[PDB]
This record gives C-alpha cells, sequence and structure tokens, in this order.
C-alpha cells in the first residue's frame, strides 16, 4: 500500500503520479541505474581538473595537488546535485544533469595546459565558463534554443549520442584514467600495450604485452559487471567496482594503491577514518576578470560558445525523444528545461567545475520506465552521499572505473539502429560524426564535421530552393 | 535482345542464367561497383609492402624502392585476378578475392620491420604465407572449415565485418597512406593535425591546423564521390579519383606529385608514356626455407594460422548470408568456395603478395542484384587492365584513395542494424569487437577479444551444461 497511500498526498499531485502513471517500486530504485551509471564523474572529473591544478601555482604534489583533488571531488558532487535537484523540482523530467566530459579535457589541456603550461590561467578559464553560462541564460530566456532544437537534423543528433558513448569508452582504455590497454607507437599511432614495466611519462613499454597484473583485475571487474547485468540484478555497476576496490585496498600486493612512498602513507593515513566532511576551502570563488583584455582569451570563447550551444541542445531533445515525451515537435516543461541547463552552469563556475551538459545516461533509467519526476530528485539526493564519504571516494584506484566507463559506451549503442543507413545523403554524415569523435579525442570535432558535411551536400537543393 | 539471344548459349546454361535469373544489364556494369570499390588495393597494398622492401637488402630509393613498388603493383593486380577468376569459373558465387588488408601491416611492420629493421627477413616471411596456405589446402580439403563456419556465433561474425570497415576507414586518415587528418600527441594519443608544415618523420606539426592545401582537395574529391553516389550514377568512386589525380598531375603547383628533386624527374620521365608492360623481374620466387630452424619464426606462424582461419572463414559465410544463398545452414558450391580461398593464397606467395582474404566489398555488387556467376569473372577481367596501365597506376598520389578508403567503411556499416543490441550477452561482444579493431590498428586483436569474451560469459551454461 506504499503506492496506494502516497497517491493521496501532495507528492502524488505535484509530480502528477496519476497521469503518465508509474509506481514507487518502479521509481525509487529503478532509477538508481542513472546514479550507478553517472557515479564515475565524481572521480574522473576530479582527476582531469587535478593535473591542470587551478590552485597553488608555481609561486608540491603532497600539499597542493591532494588538497585540490579533495576540494574538486566535493565541488563535482555538489554541482551535479544542484542541477539534478533543479530539474526534478520544476519541469518534471527524468534527467541527470552533471558536469560533462567534453569540456574537461579541452580546458585542462588545450586552454590551461598541463600543470599550468599554457598562456591562459585559472582566472580567465573559469571566467569564460561563467560568461558563457550567463550568455546561455539570455539565449534560453527569449526562447531561441527552443526553436533551434528542432533545426538540427535527426541523424546528426543521434550520431552525436553514439559518438559520445564511443569517446567515453575510448577515454577508459588509455593509461591516464583507464585500464591501460592503448598506448603510443611510432609507425602507427595506437597499439595494445598492457605492459607491466611502464615508463611513468607515457604509455610506452619496457617489458609487458599483456602480463600486467592490474589489467587482469579490471577485466575481472568488467566480467562481473557484464554477468550481473544479465539476469537483471537490481544494481551491478557498483558490484564490479567494490570488488576491485576492496582487493586493491589490501596492503603489500603488487596491485595496491597504498605504496611505501612518503605520499602513500598520507592517503592511507586519511583512509583510516571512514567519515569526513572537508568543506571546500581553496576552490570556491577564484573568478577574476583581469586578463580578458587581449585577443587570446576572446578566441577561446568563440570557439566554445557555438559548439556548446550545438552539442548540449541536441542531447536534451534526444533524451526527450527516447522517453516519448515529444509528440508534435514540443514537450512539456521545455521552457524551464532549457533554462535549468544554463542556471546549473553559472552556479558551477563559482565552485570550480566546468560546464554542465545534461548527462546522456538517463537511457538506463528510462529503460526501466521513469516517466514522471521524482527521478532527478532521487539522483540529487544520492549525490548528497558522495560528499559525506570523501575518504572512500578519493581513494578509488583509477583502474576501477574503466570497466564502468566502457560499459557507458556499450549501453549507448542501441540507438544506432534508428539511424537511416539506407540512404547515402543521411549516412555519410552519421558515419563521419561517429568516427571523428574517438580518433580525434574531442567531441567538439564531431558536431562541427557533421554539420559541415550535411550543410555541404545539400546546397544544390538550397541554391535551387 | 542481348539477353534474349544469350540464354540459348553455353554461357546461359553453364552459369545457369535461367534459374536465380538476372540480366546482363544487371550483371556487366552493375557489377562494376565491386571493382570500383576494390580498386584501391592496387596502390595501397603496393605501398605497404614497399616500405618493407623485400628485395635489395642493405647489401637506394631511386633504384630499388621504385623497382620493387612497380614489381609489386603487377603482382597485386595479378594475384587478385587469378583468385577472382577461380571463384567465377567454378562454384558460381559473386565474390571479389584479393590480398587482404589485415596481414599486410602485420608482416611489413611487426614481422619484417620497417625497411628491414627486424629479426625476420623476406625468405622466412613469404615462406610462412606459403606454408599456411598449404595448411589451408589440407584443412579445407577434408571439410573441417565447412563445419567450422557455422560454429562462430552470428554477432561476432557481423561485428568483424563492421570493424573491418572501421579499420579500413581509419587507415585512410593517417599521414602514411591517407588524407593526413590524424596525428600523434603527447598527453593524448591522436589529434587533428591537417598541417601544412609537416615533419617528414611523423605526423607532427610545425605550422598548420587545417590550412594544408592537400587536405582541401581530398575533401573535394570525397564530396564529389558522395554527391555522385546519390542520384545513382553508374560509376562515381572513380569519378572522385580521376578529378584529384588530374589536378595533382599539373606541374608547378603546391599539390603536385612531380617535384624538382632528382627523384621527381624519374616518375615524370616514366609517366610521359601511357602504356607499358613491365613484366615482374625481382619479386617472383624468393622462397627459401633456410632460417626456419629457430623458434622465432615458428611462433609467428602459430600466432597467424589460427587468426587467419578464424577471420577469413567468417567473411565468406557472411557474404553468403547477405546475398541470401544459405537457407538451411548450407549454400551451393561451399566445398569449392572454401578451397579456392586457399589455392589463391598459395599462388600468392610465389609472386610476393600476402594472404588473400575474400574482400568484403561484394556488398556493393550485391546491392544491385548479382546472384549468379559472371560477376567474379568480370572483376577478374577488369583486373587485367591495371597491369597494362602501370604508369597511370603507380603515379596516383596517396591523397587520392583516402576518399575511396573512408567510403569503404561508410558502406560497410548498414549491417550494424542486424546485430542484436537488445540483449546484454550478445551486445558486449559486438561492441568490444567493433571498438578494438580501429584503436589497436590490427584486425587480429578484434576476433580474439570477441571470441574470448563470448566464450567467457557463457561458461556458467557450459559447466552446468
Ligand atoms: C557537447 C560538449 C560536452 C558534452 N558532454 C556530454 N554531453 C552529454 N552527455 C555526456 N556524458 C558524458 N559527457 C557528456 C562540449 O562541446
Ligand atoms: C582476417 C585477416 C585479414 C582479412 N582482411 C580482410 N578481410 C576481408 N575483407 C577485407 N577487405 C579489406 N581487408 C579485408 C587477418 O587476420
Amino acid at each position: 500500500h506504499l503506492n496506494d497511500t502516497v497517491s493521496k498526498s501532495f507528492i502524488g499531485r505535484f509530480f502528477k503520479l496519476e497521469a503518465r502513471k508509474t509506481t514507487f517500486t518502479t521509481e525509487l530504485r529503478a532509477a538508481t541505474a542513472t546514479f550507478l551509471t553517472m557515479a564515475y564523474i565524481i572521480t574522473v572529473n576530479a582527476n582531469i581538473l587535478a593535473d591542470s591544478g587551478a590552485t597553488c601555482s608555481i609561486n608540491g604534489y603532497e600539499q597542493c595537488i591532494s588538497r585540490v583533488k579533495k576540494d574538486l571531488v566535493v565541488a563535482t558532487s555538489l554541482s551535479a546535485m544542484v542541477g539534478s535537484l533543479a530539474m526534478g523540482l520544476l519541469a518534471n523530467l527524468p534527467f541527470g544533469l552533471a558536469p560533462g566530459m567534453g569540456a574537461n579535457a579541452y580546458i585542462a589541456y588545450n586552454v590551461v595546459g598541463f600543470r599550468g603550461s599554457g598562456s591562459i590561467s585559472y582566472h580567465t578559464a573559469m571566467a569564460i565558463v561563467l560568461l558563457e553560462g550567463c550568455a546561455f541564460l539570455a539565449v534560453s530566456a527569449l526562447g531561441l534554443r527552443g526553436k533551434l532544437a528542432r533545426l538540427i537534423p535527426q541523424t546528426v543528433r543521434l550520431a552525436c549520442a553514439v559518438g559520445i558513448g564511443m569517446f567515453i569508452a575510448f577515454v577508459g582504455l588509455q593509461m591516464n584514467q583507464g585500464i591501460g590497454l592503448v598506448g603510443p607507437d611510432k609507425s602507427t599511432l595506437v597499439t595494445l600495450t598492457a605492459c607491466a614495466e611502464t615508463d611513468p611519462v607515457t604509455g610506452a613499454c619496457l617489458g609487458g604485452k599483456m602480463k600486467s597484473p592490474t589489467f587482469w583485475l579490471a577485466v575481472v571487474g568488467f566480467l562481473i559487471t557484464s554477468f550481473g547485468l544479465m539476469k537483471n540484478v537490481k544494481g551491478s555497476m557498483i558490484y564490479g567496482i567494490v570488488f576491485v576496490t576492496a582487493i586493491s585496498w589490501i596492503r603489500g600486493t603488487q596491485v595496491t594503491i597504498f605504496p611505501h612512498t612518503p605520499l602513500g602513507d598520507s592517503n592511507y593515513n586519511y583512509f583510516t577514518k571512514i567519515v569526513d566532511f572537508h568543506k571546500i576551502q581553496s576552490t570556491l570563488g577564484a573568478i577574476s576578470f583581469t586578463e580578458f583584455r587581449k585577443s587570446e582569451v576572446w578566441v577561446a570563447f568563440a570557439t566554445l560558445f557555438y559548439v556548446d550551444l550545438l552539442g548540449t541542445t541536441g542531447v536534451l531533445y534526444t533524451m526527450a525523444e527516447i522517453g516519448g515525451f515529444v509528440e508534435d515537435g514540443k514537450f512539456e516543461g521545455e521552457y524551464a528545461a532549457y533554462l535549468v541547463d544554463a542556471g546549473s552552469s553559472v552556479v558551477g563556475s563559482a565552485l570550480g567545475v566546468t560546464t554542465t551538459a545534461t548527462f546522456v545516461e538517463s537511457s538506463a533509467g528510462l529503460k526501466e520506465g521513469g516517466k514522471t519526476g521524482l527521478t532527478a530528485v532521487i539522483v540529487g539526493l544520492y549525490f548528497l552521499a558522495s560528499m559525506f564519504f570523501t575518504p572512500l571516494v578519493t581513494n578509488v584506484p583509477r583502474w576501477a572505473v574503466g570497466p564502468s566507463l566502457v560499459m557507458v559506451g556499450v549501453m549507448m549503442m542501441g540507438v544506432v539502429k534508428d539511424i537511416r543507413w539506407g540512404e547515402t545523403k543521411e549516412a555519410v554524415t552519421a558515419f563521419v560524426t561517429i568516427l571523428l569523435m574517438p580518433l580525434t579525442y574531442s567531441i567538439a570535432n564531431g558536431i562541427i564535421a557533421g554539420i559541415g558535411i550535411y550543410l555541404a551536400l545539400s546546397m544544390y537543393d538550397v541554391v535551387l530552393g
């Protein structure tokens, strides 16, 4: 009677749990799939921005890097919570707003450079995000984005979704933040280099070729997750992570995360206590409009605004289409939905995380039938759990989210059977968009190429039109 | 009446052009699509084996490299002709046997090394291919391959076909034998580096980022081919090649292939005459069973036999399924079909080209309805044209097959809508097989991973079975 008694309450009527009707047993932990799929962003986003180090400039690792990483974990777990809560409370829609994976490794590497090796610094790197979010507020306010959502052709919009999954899968295979399969080469570009004797500057090999102990633990974790997904276990994407993490927490093995180096007995010294708060102390703020006065920064606002407006608008509409909300070119709550995914970004600058991009992971939740609200709210409430448990989050080895990163791409492939492969006008664009995202290691190079090809081989109908 | 009068002839009854009936206008140049799609192998295969240089050892470029390249063009255009003719004359089936693209950049780089920098030389590199072809003769003779074809699960067999197209597309983007988009990097692995100021050792950039004149000519050639494929032009994959080649043949521009260097006015001195024969003089033979006596060579026969038997058997059956020949687990001519694609390889060693792999390009022909024979025979006869025209074949710039190489992968993607993406057992294997082929730059790493994953997450039903 939990559902029988909750209908006659303001939860039932505010969320409209009588029309488009679903059940709490189909909502409470049948929407945990979204959180268990988006959980990687707590550590993956905090690692990409850590090596950039937008704090404790040249004016090291044991003092500033660790503190910055711990500050960024909380900021990432809070900025996604705020965005998810906003989408759930108003404009009832089951989405998973969180800082995306398309601008993290564009700001941290191309803009600010590795470990501060760049011409643009933090005070003109977060200011760019804040200003572009303010621009998004205005653009969405008058309703331009609402009409612009339908202008993008369907196959480009779907190929972007497939390519994002492929890129997320590819980022989980490198040595930086993955298992460590792919590695560099001279004659070719990428080869299989799961080597035990690695050089701590690149993915090169000194002795190896598939005899590295760490690889044959992420493989086991990936197999457990895959075997648990069949038979329909309620939650398994965390089942394959805890098993690897618990083994890696054992001291003395060759796959440990707690070495005898002086850095190791500080992570281990922190991990001995389970619960800590660790309020943000060195990342909040850090907004300084001072170096805006040259053209170097300005060009890297133009190259970002019109790819972010075009690569994040088409994901919200796609996840609206998959859930079957839009029926006549419109879906309810569109005005508030397109403004929440600008208000979330502004709030983000202040804390120090990058843009929010309406995570394309709500497919997992929608597969189990999340139609009403009370789905983003549950995700947000779950996100107020990986900020009370920072010692158990910042201490997960990087060879534990790889199995959970490849499975994102595996899941985000069932939509490739909707693209029109019969035609030749409508298939070249989709293939180019799918292919250019992983091999160029940037999502910004996939939307632009697809738009440029689709716009080109139609101009004969435009000039004559 | 050309068809009305040819039915009452031994062509009509030997090829059975009354049952499974088709028409000559649907056969003669509605099967030219297969040749116009496989035409790249005349120059791409001759370039991969050229840098290996299995002739004129250290005991240079202007004398031995050019002669070896010209010798290999004829050998490649002849070995594919023999195989295609054999498949057409007996066991009527419309296929396109030719030396594959999976072993060329495994023998030339990993086995023999770059420019002879390896522990295995030519006389134990072609001998391996000859011996493995002799083994294929025996294996196919008693009928083991016929029963082994059906043992491979369907989704693995289809994901291999998709991944081969993806790998062929990826090989057309690098600096070596493609447009020149992708290039190396330090922090990441692959980036967009269409640069004008390239270093002639890698794909690095000194000045560039999409201002290289050569790139914005392969793009134009790709657009012409794409615009010609729509509207159903009889032949357009050669339309987009001749346009680029004719422009590149003009002397004095910055996109020429005839520089003022001493090497240039030897290619130009050859090109001044249109027709030449150039019988093979330095590649035929070169079989010496001498260095077989150590274990280094033996391991690189074992790592090749059981991936070649598993990655070439599943393509023949797949192209039999697409044409709708098999109806009860069997298709006519199976015994001769599985022996032709071993006899073709033996004949291949002697000339100096690598294994034959039943080119997966017959999809283009089958789309226009090639059901009977007289399709491989026409392809073979067309292959006795790019040996009477060597000066116009060896002088095509490498930035002209890139548009024709990416389109192979574009075409070989419509079969991805047959794979069962609904299940989770049957989709992880397909995604892994598709993904591991391009990013690892080897087809041998895709079949093995797919088989290893599919065999693993089914053993619970095997032990209990
Ligand atoms: C479009 C851009 C970033 C979007 N990134 C993402 N957009 C949507 N879903 C995701 N899941 C992980 N990363 C993402 C940058 O142009
Ligand atoms: C299976 C292997 C090579 C097969 N290569 C090819 N197999 C089938 N079709 C093709 N088209 C281009 N290359 C190929 C090596 O294991």
